[PDB]
């Protein structure tokens, strides 16, 4: 019934990706993780179909991630960390590589609401993270890939609600996402096209 | 000090590729050397000489300067992630070459990491940012009048002509279009003002 329906999660282990796996499974996917050695899904939770234990800056682990599916989806961060980095575009680079060796042609991927902002008024503790996602960003628009650039403001802890505004190439009303909604919208970019190649802004006011 | 005949060198690159194309279309009679030719695109503004070899080869950087009024550098090594010389070497056969040669004029592309702080650059860019700095280094020190052009990161935006031009540090913008930086390369060549200075093009896209 899915069009969509075998799918490699990037990032599960972390705060969307979790939700979004939890999520993913109960509709019916069959979800390949890829996450690294010394940080696997934990116990309690919900189960994926296949699971390639690696690291994203190995293009043979994200090879191994890609193969077979019908889309991807990306949710990789640095947690806390705010330092300098290029693991969300090299992670992005491979994606993008292997996605074309496989004909995986969908990709929808979390950057940033900061993408969207004047680059000059972004926090400067925020810079070097957001230095990151605009080269990631960069990566996935000039693949040429089905790619659907999904670019929330604060993730928070506020309920799964379905009902948030998704606001087309620009900022939206509203300042926060639920992880749990965001997770949601990640989901829903598979069932459509009509947000390829542009940029989304998900927000929601929780009330 | 009118240019007419310039090298570039990273002419397949994202930067080269626009520089070359602008290049073409102002008049220049431009020499590129390529590994493969094949990477030059089929169609539109098409350089005058192409020389086929590697920058690390003395003799192929030797064949591109001879007879040229300037220099533009764009070489990139793309995806090392660890030691790796091929910029700053590249940049010494070129400073041979232009000296042997009489070429006065170089402009050539870094990164505007060498203008903050090192704990800003990213673990895997270090080592590319390390070569740079000897590139940098080379060509200051080779005393040619070298604009040492230290870009931010470089996006896709469409050619405006409108960005800014921070001297001896960093601007408020912190982005550049390829279009614009590849602008302004040949901007630097129909000027002295840039000559031992860095450069800083940046500008707000919208
Ligand atoms: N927090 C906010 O308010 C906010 C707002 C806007 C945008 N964002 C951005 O949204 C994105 C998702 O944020 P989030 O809080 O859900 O993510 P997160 O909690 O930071 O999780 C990051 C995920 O990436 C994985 N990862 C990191 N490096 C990896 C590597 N080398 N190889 C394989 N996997 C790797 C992590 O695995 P491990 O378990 O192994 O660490 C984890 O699963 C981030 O890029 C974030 O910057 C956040
Ligand atoms: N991307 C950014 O945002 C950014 C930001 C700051 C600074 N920079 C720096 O700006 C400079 C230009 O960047 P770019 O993205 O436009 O370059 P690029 O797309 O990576 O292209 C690099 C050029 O150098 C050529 N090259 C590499 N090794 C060569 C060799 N041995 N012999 C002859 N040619 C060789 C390449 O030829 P082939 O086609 O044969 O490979 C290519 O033409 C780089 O040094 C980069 O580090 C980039
Ligand atoms: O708690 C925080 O550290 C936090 C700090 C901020 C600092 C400046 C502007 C917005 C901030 C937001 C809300 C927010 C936004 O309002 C917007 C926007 O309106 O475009 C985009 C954002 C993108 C990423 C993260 C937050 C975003 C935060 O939550
Ligand atoms: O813009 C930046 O701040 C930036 C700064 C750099 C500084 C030194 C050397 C390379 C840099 C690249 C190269 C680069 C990359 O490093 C990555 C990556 O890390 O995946 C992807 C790229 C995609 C297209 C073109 C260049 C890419 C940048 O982009």
């Amino acid at each position: 019934h899915m069009a969509v329906k075998k799918i490699a999660i990037f990032g599960a282990t972390g705060q969307t990706g979790l939700t979004t796996l939890a999520q993913a499974v109960q509709a019916g996917y069959e979800v390949t993780v890829l996450v690294r050695d010394s940080s696997r899904l934990p116990s309690e939770g919900p189960r994926p179909a296949h699971v390639v234990v690696g690291d994203v800056l190995q293009a043979a682990d994200v090879d191994k991630t890609v193969a077979g599916q019908d889309a991807v989806i990306v949710l990789l961060g640095t947690r806390n960390d705010l330092s300098p980095t290029t693991v969300m575009s090299e992670g992005a680079r491979n994606i993008v590589a292997a996605m074309k060796a496989h004909g995986v042609d969908k990709v929808v991927a979390c950057t940033s609401a900061f993408l969207l902002w004047d680059p000059t008024k972004v926090p400067p503790r925020l810079q070097a993270v957001t230095d990151d996602h605009i080269r990631m960003h960069k990566v996935l628009r000039e693949s040429g890939l089905k790619y659907v650039a999904v670019m929330p403001p604060h993730i928070g802890d506020q309920p799964l609600t379905g009902a948030y505004t998704v606001t087309l190439d620009g900022r939206g009303p509203s300042r926060v996402i639920s992880k749990h909604d965001l997770g949601h919208f990640m989901l829903r970019c598979l069932t459509t096209d009509e947000y390829d190649g542009h940029s989304t802004y998900p927000s929601h006011q929780y009330q």
